[PDB]
């Protein structure tokens, strides 16, 4: 409390004076360990114990459906996602290397970078 700028001080003093629990609720994904469904950016699963691989350009948890790797650095990404923020800049967001759109590709079978890892 201390520490809090005085411009924030009094607006975060507020919020707590007169609390407001209203809260887009965030929508539930399945887990691509154990399809046990849990909030988008919530990474440990609670249903497997596991730390799920995430997004490099949106920090989400993986998906199935939707997987693809940076080129440069093997890392995943959701594939919507990464051409969506590569038309926002011009290089990975993970690698910092240069990219363009059309080098991205989308993954059919991501489970090599999902075996749980004891089985390595």
């Amino acid at each position: 409390r201390s520490k809090i700028d005085a411009k924030y001080k009094k607006k975060i003093e507020g919020m707590v004076r007169r609390p407001d629990i209203s809260e887009i609720e965030e929508a539930t994904t399945p887990c691509p360990f154990c399809k046990f469904l849990l909030p988008e950016c919530e990474l440990l699963c609670p249903g497997c114990k596991n730390s799920i691989p995430y997004c490099i350009a949106t920090g989400r948890h993986m998906l199935k459906d939707d997987w693809t790797v940076c080129p440069h650095c093997d890392f995943p990404a959701l594939y919507s996602e990464l051409k969506i923020m590569l038309n926002t800049e011009s290089t990975c967001p993970m690698c910092s290397e240069r990219l363009n759109a059309a080098q991205l590709k989308k993954i059919s079978d991501c489970t090599q970078y999902l075996r749980t890892e004891e089985e390595l």
